[PDB]
């Protein structure tokens, strides 16, 4: 739909047969999500934000229903403090900017 | 404009007598620069990212002119990698997110 920003863009993702809120972030070139649990193998990964470098894994070909659109993607799971859903998934489930 | 996802949401801003590029976050609650000289008075404050807490300079009443849109707010300077124009400024600019 189209979403104001006067809110956090916030909203549900279903990923790993779990139920789950997230922030839509057009900051954010990768998707991180907190600590859960998720099937399959990773890689251990470092990203950088505000504050400095977290270390996470990474899983590839993670499908994730965002308000109930598909997209399958690379997710870094970590130490985030919020869970973000930027670009390389934003662009799957057709995202813009308009103003 | 309309924006498209397939490449960073980057953008020509002036401020403070200067030209720089800034990205386009959603995700972001606060706009948060680089260190650059801006007149006037501000008040030690701290953030939260993705890495951890960094400390900012709040100025109060900031005139920025985001792709040739006049808007006044909080800005917030400091040891940011990335120029951010979160929400606050955002809405004065009159941006949506759609998909
Ligand atoms: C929730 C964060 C992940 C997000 C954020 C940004 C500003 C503020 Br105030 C609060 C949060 C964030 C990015 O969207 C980001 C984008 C590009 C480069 C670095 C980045 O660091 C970040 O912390």
């Amino acid at each position: 739909p189209q979403i104001t920003l006067w809110q956090r863009p916030l909203v549900t993702i279903k990923i790993g047969g779990q139920l789950k809120e997230a922030l839509l972030d057009t900051g954010a070139d990768d998707t991180v999500l907190e600590e859960m649990s998720l099937p399959g193998r990773w890689k251990p990964k470092m990203i950088g934000g505000i504050g400095g470098f977290i270390k996470v894994r990474q899983y590839d070909q993670i499908l994730i229903e965002i308000c109930g659109h598909k997209a399958i993607g690379t997710v870094l799971v970590g130490p985030t403090p919020v869970n973000i859903i930027g670009r390389n998934l934003l662009t799957q489930i057709g995202c813009t900017l308009n103003f």
